[PDB]
């Protein structure tokens, strides 16, 4: 009684994995992947046993693989006994003679071919799934990896990696069946009540916890987010605030995203990009006027930007759509006197984002990459105090970009998935026109909240186990950081799962 | 075959137990604990048994525990049969007959006597230990807990309680006499270098890990600060900057510190506190003189309000020890314009601390309870651009004041130590004021690094266990945050380790 396991790369959501007697892909690092795992083991005097079908061993040329022993399933191959490296069977369960002798063979493969897949998981001889999910679909498929059971449940979910702009991750399927110090901390947290601050801080309850089988192999970064999520349906507190929709909060949190092997926009959920770009070149080209959004179609500064709404806050002598000194007007012209959305402010105030791009490229390892948007002198103008309000630059020893955000204040159904995007977008930009490559992202939160009618919603979205990060290329150079268009983006490989309606708290 | 542990209730240096037959001090929440953990079984069907020497039996009064079983050593006490929750025994290997039989029995302990805890471990009868750690010291003792003889390690260190103004922690010690997921983390790592994340932010090797036996139970928040020099002496890169001396240098970090039961302050090395204080009500003053703080023996910013130094930087047409607007500055007069250190600033600028005050206790759960100090406009004129930017207020529901921080670079040997103690007074400073208690410490860095000419000093308080931080409570209720001083404040029950020194790079 020793392990079976499958070794499979399939396609994210129709699971090909075969075109034509032959791959429909080629990734050097996921063969990499299938060789350390196949000739991993403990017994140095021992090899492990890897079970195909007849067509794979026609697709890998019928040659030997090194250190292992292969075994076919033909009807038809003559039962060679010539080379001890290639065995040949009649049927899959005869193979699992692995099993029943030979103290030689330490560990079983199932290698391939969606007949000895199906076979495999049909008879229950599988204990183990190592799944590649490759994000690859629009393209022609005749082989498929059946449908895991129901009986198996992930444990390992990898990073998204990258190759040749191809987008796959890692994953591990296991077939279902001290305390001393966990007992002392119950004990602790039942005598000390809220004065235990482990208990203000309680981890998430399984029904409000995505995919919750995965318990220490959550290393998918989109989990940074989710188990966000998680922790504030938890530990939130019903507090009211300036709109009438009442919130869950919590106090200081943080998210990791990488941003060398994948693009941090969420799967779970079908994130308006084209939005959050066209703010973002809004924020860089210093523009106020909320009407070249909604020109644009972009609609999301439409609330804060209302006659009613100007009126209310006290701008009601400002025109509809202007929204006064916000984003992109403390970038590009800090502490310049503001007038309207229509006046010339070339020349006025400080030009962060102009000296930000300077120093990056002339001082690299200098600790001063600052940008700001909290401006005290210009807050009772705004139509919204700032939320992302201060981010920070960092050039790594290998010219990598990186980039550290505060938010004083975060919006998780709406606002966060589009600052996710957004600071990846920006971060990414100033790498090209530095000559850096995109480094990791650190979002650090202070108010970090769930509008109360925004809870069937995220937990809906809970409920959605993640796919692997799109990429996102520039397709060409441009000379200033304000060029940027929205044709100059590609977005490869984005599989998400519907969209999911949500309403903005004015 | 079953557990034998010890219970015990110490001083944090001399392990002082007990005095004129009872006990040193009165903390009602260690008797809960010795109450919940000598109760815990598994067999509603039996009995623990609690070992006791004489003196003990008679300082509780001789009469019995609900639900547990006393065994009393003495050589003169009758051995009674008329209570079956009292035993006697003779000697101390006789009683541990409650092994060799008596199936009723599931778990033992040692509960009291320096003479019986000697015995069980001079005779290696203790499986594992539970120690409180009491942060008194200067009061008189005349019984101990011996020293933990060196087949013990520790397992799980609490984090600190207070109880009168009293710290104490939670210790675990024991006797120190699936593989699939971890494996394929290692081979995705082989195959991809710094590609996969996870090798850049390697676990630190238990050559700098602090207690290394304290893997699960790293619970006490000083190990937030001891955990990220590891971090930085693990995946730290060499970097050059402005000053002669270079870093080892990782880009964002974070630090969470409990302020509700303790008061942040290292006992790995006795911080400065005075000067920590010094500096902060400077700050609040709204003062940029550095002469200030040389009158009150503080010399931290000399270095940088020397001649040579302000001369280097650009800055020599000012005073010896003009600093010019800093922190303090930005606080109390954001966009004011700086001429020297010896003008009248009163009412030029906006002042950010005052509007803080008002807004923390007439709109507490609003959020953009903010106090920035990155004012672009006025960095050329800095003798150190601000480290600590910006410091957001959040109000709880059950009204308490927590605070973030984020900190754009961070020396680690002697700025990060000064922070963490600096923010934590400021925010109860602001809690009283407000009428709020003190709340939760959250610090987020951009460039952690650590000076090279520290890294013996840092790797010797790396060798350091930590002991229960103290408490810090003010003698007295100001009517203006500017009017505390330093005889207004007490530390209680601060036992460090010896101090260590470390230059300042200029
Ligand atoms: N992405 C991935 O991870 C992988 C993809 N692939 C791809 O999948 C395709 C190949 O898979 P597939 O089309 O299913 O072919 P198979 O690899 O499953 O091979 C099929 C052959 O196995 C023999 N066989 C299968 N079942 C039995 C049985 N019950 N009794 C006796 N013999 C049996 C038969 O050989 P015979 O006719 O001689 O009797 C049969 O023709 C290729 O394109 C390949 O590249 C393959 C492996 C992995
Ligand atoms: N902080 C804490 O966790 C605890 C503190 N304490 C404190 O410690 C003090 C008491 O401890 P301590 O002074 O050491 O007294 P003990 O509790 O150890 O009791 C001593 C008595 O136990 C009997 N005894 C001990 N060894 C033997 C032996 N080898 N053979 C036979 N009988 C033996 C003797 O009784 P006899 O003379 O009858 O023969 C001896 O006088 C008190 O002040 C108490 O408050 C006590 C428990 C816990
Ligand atoms: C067609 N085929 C089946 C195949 C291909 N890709 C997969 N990918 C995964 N993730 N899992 C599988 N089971 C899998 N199977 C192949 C193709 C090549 C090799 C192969 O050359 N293996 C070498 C790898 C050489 C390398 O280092 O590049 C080895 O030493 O194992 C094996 C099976
Ligand atoms: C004098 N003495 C010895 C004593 C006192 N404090 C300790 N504290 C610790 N951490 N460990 C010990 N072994 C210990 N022993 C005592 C004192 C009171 C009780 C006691 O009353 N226990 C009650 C608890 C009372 C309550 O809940 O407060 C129980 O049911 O266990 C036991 C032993
Ligand atoms: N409370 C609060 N106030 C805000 N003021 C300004 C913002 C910024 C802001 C405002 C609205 C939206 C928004 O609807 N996004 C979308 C979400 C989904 Cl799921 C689908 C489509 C869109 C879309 O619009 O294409 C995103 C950001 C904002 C915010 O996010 N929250
Ligand atoms: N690189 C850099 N520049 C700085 N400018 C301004 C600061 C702020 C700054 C400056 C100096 C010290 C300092 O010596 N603390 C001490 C440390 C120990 Cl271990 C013992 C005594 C003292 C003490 O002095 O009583 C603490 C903070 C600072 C800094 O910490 N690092
Ligand atoms: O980029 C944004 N991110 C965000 O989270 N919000 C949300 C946070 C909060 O729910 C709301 C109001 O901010 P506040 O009430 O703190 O002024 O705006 C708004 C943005 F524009
Ligand atoms: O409060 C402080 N905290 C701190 O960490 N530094 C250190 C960080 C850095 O090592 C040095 C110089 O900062 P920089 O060269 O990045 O401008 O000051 C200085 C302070 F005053």
């Amino acid at each position: 009684e020793k392990n079976v396991s499958i070794v499979v790369a399939a396609s994210v959501l129709s699971s090909g994995i075969g075109i034509n007697g032959q791959l429909p892909w080629s990734i050097s690092e996921d063969l990499k992947f299938f060789s350390k795992i196949t000739n991993n083991k403990c017994d140095s005097n021992k090899k492990n046993a890897l079970i195909m079908g007849r067509k794979t061993w026609d697709s890998i040329g019928r040659r030997p693989l090194k250190n292992r022993i292969i075994v076919v399933i033909s009807s038809s191959l003559p039962q060679d006994e010539a080379d001890p490296n290639v065995v040949v069977f009649r049927n899959l369960e005869d193979s699992i003679e692995n099993l029943m002798n030979d103290d030689s063979i330490e560990n079983i493969f199932v290698c391939g071919g969606e007949s000895i897949y199906r076979d495999a998981l049909k008879d229950n001889f599988v204990d183990r799934i190592y799944l590649t999910r490759v994000a690859l679909e629009d393209i022609e498929f005749d082989t498929y990896f059946p449908e895991i059971p129901e009986t198996f449940l992930p444990v390992y979910m990898s990073q998204t990696f990258c190759t040749k702009n191809i987008s796959y991750d890692f994953m591990i399927f296991e077939k279902q069946e001290l305390k001393s110090i966990d007992d002392t901390v119950d004990l602790l947290g039942e005598i000390f009540g809220i004065r235990k601050m482990g208990n203000r801080h309680k981890f998430p309850k399984e029904e409000i916890y995505n995919t919750p089988s995965i318990r220490f192999g959550r290393e998918h970064y989109e989990f940074q987010y989710l188990d966000l999520l998680s922790r504030v349906l938890e530990n939130g507190a019903y507090r009211e605030n300036r709109t009438g929709i009442s919130t869950y909060s919590i106090f200081g949190q943080m998210m990791r995203f990488d941003m060398r092997e994948s693009f941090p926009l969420l799967t779970t959920k079908k994130v308006a990009i084209r939005s959050i770009f066209e703010e973002l070149i809004w924020f860089i080209k210093g523009d106020t006027n909320g009407n070249h959004l909604i020109e644009k179609k972009v609609y999301i500064w439409s609330g804060n930007g209302s006659k009613e709404y100007l009126e209310r806050i006290g701008l009601g002598h400002r025109e509809e759509n202007d929204l006064g000194p916000i984003y992109g007007f403390q970038w590009r012209h800090y502490n310049g006197e503001y007038k309207t959305m229509h006046d010339d402010y070339t020349g006025v105030g400080v030009d962060q984002l102009a000296k930000l791009i300077e120093t990056l490229k002339n001082n690299p390892k200098d600790r001063r990459h600052i940008l700001t948007a909290w401006n005290p002198s210009a807050l009772s103008q705004m139509a919204l105090p700032p939320c992302h309000v201060l981010s920070q630059y960092y050039v790594t020893n290998d010219n990598c970009l990186s980039c550290n955000l505060y938010q004083r204040s975060c919006d998780l159904g709406l606002g966060s998935p589009f600052n996710i995007a957004s600071y990846a977008i920006l971060t990414m930009m100033l790498a090209q026109v530095c000559g850096y490559e995109p480094g990791e992202l650190a979002i650090f939160i202070g108010d970090a909240h769930i509008y109360e009618n925004h809870l069937t919603q995220l937990k809906e979205q809970l409920s959605r186990t993640p796919r692997p990060f799109p990429q996102l290329k520039f397709k060409r150079k441009v000379e200033n950081i304000e060029d940027f268009k929205w044709e100059d983006i590609e977005l490869i490989g984005y599989y998400p799962y519907p969209t999911i309606k949500m309403d903005m708290a004015v």
